[PDB]
Formats: C-alpha cells, structure tokens, sequence
C-alpha cells in the first residue's frame, strides 16, 4: 500500500508551487527595496516574469499610494505584469477605478513584518480575467513600509499539476485553502473504510487529504 509514503511524495510536489511563489516574491521585494528608478524596475520586473515558470502567471509591485496628489495620474503607481509574451497593465492606476490599497491581498500585507507571507482567497483577477490565488508580502525602504509585492498562481495550472501528479502516484487528493475552499479535488472519495492520509502545510495554509486510487 505505502499510502503514507505516497502521500508524502505528493505533498512534496504540492510544495513546489509554494516554494516557487516565495522565491519570486523574494526577488520582487529585492527590486522594491532597491534604489532603481521606476523605469529600471519595470525592466527588471518584465524580465523576472519572463523567466519565472510553473503556475506563476502574473504579479508585481504595489507602492503605498500618495492619495493626496493633486494630479490623479500620480496617486497610484503599481507595476503589474501578466504572462499572456509579458504585458504590463496600468489598469489599477486610474484613480477613478478605486485604486489597489483596499484589496484584501494588499491589506493583508500592509505594514506587516517583512518576511511574512499572506494568502488571498481564490478570485478572478478583474483585469486579466485569470482565476488565481495570490501570495503577498510587504517590503520596506529606510525602515518605513513602502509597498506590497504579489505573485499570482494560476488556478487552472495548479489544478492540472496537482491532479496529474496525484494520478501518476495512484492517489486521489483534496486540496483546500486557508478559507476552506476546495482548490483541487481529483479522484477523491471514501467508501469501504478506506484510510485517508491528512497533511497540513500550516494552520492557516493548504490542507490535503489523500486516498489510494483503485
Ligand atoms: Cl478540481
């Protein structure tokens, strides 16, 4: 059977997009903390999202807005990139549209300790229309909170990866997020007193239930 062993093998693969997202956020916060000007940062972020792979589909930097600015075009200054060929989108920066500093993935990281990461709920990005989960983290400059960095995980890509990996290991799996939402369910069911192997990535992190596939 080796159910526990195969469930660990699967968990290790499910961890790869997690570690991937953290690593890309570390690069983003390096760019945000740096002295590079806006144009240099745009170039480095375009390059970064060009080289990242896996389930990562979009993300960028969200500087603390200057909402007091008289000129509406100066208040928001996000640097957001979408892997369609990488496109920069400016859509979050028109003040008429509300800005970005009240989004849940921004507020979760706002003024939190550097080095902490935060999960968004599943959502469809209003401008790219990609269904996704976002990991965010704050970055600081001169000891003062400066902005939020984000990486977006494509839900479609994550599902494909988890399900394909589970199938290869002859497993069924349910993966739930920190909000109780079923991110992936592949060939998972219980009957005839089948054992379920449970693995938690953390108290408010992903949870998996694993069964043997027949
Ligand atoms: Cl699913």
């Amino acid at each position: 059977n080796n159910l526990a062993l195969r469930a660990e093998l699967l968990a290790t693969q499910i961890r790869e997009p997690l570690n991937n997202s953290i690593g890309v956020l570390q690069s983003l916060t390096s760019i945000g903390k740096s002295a590079a000007d806006k144009e240099e940062q745009e170039r480095m972020l375009r390059s970064l999202f060009s080289v990242v792979g896996g389930v990562i589909i979009s993300g960028g930097l969200w500087p603390e807005p200057n909402l007091s600015a008289t000129d509406p075009s100066l208040r928001y200054d996000s640097l957001f990139f979408n892997k369609a060929q990488v496109d920069q989108l400016s859509s979050w920066n028109n003040p008429k549209a509300g800005g970005y500093d009240r989004e849940s993935w921004y507020l979760a990281a706002e003024r939190e300790a550097e080095g902490l990461y935060f999960w968004s709920p599943v959502y469809v990005d209003p401008y790219t229309r990609v269904e996704m989960i976002t990991v965010s983290t704050p970055y600081y400059r001169n000891g003062q909170f400066a902005g939020v960095a984000t990486v977006d995980l494509s839900l479609e890509s994550l599902i494909q990866f988890v399900a394909a990996t589970a199938e290869q290991y002859n497993l069924g799996v349910n993966l739930k997020d920190a909000f109780g939402v079923e991110v992936v369910s592949h060939n998972f069911r219980t009957y005839d007193n089948a054992l379920v192997s449970y693995y938690s990535f953390g108290e408010f992190n992903w949870q998996i239930e694993v069964v043997n596939a027949n």
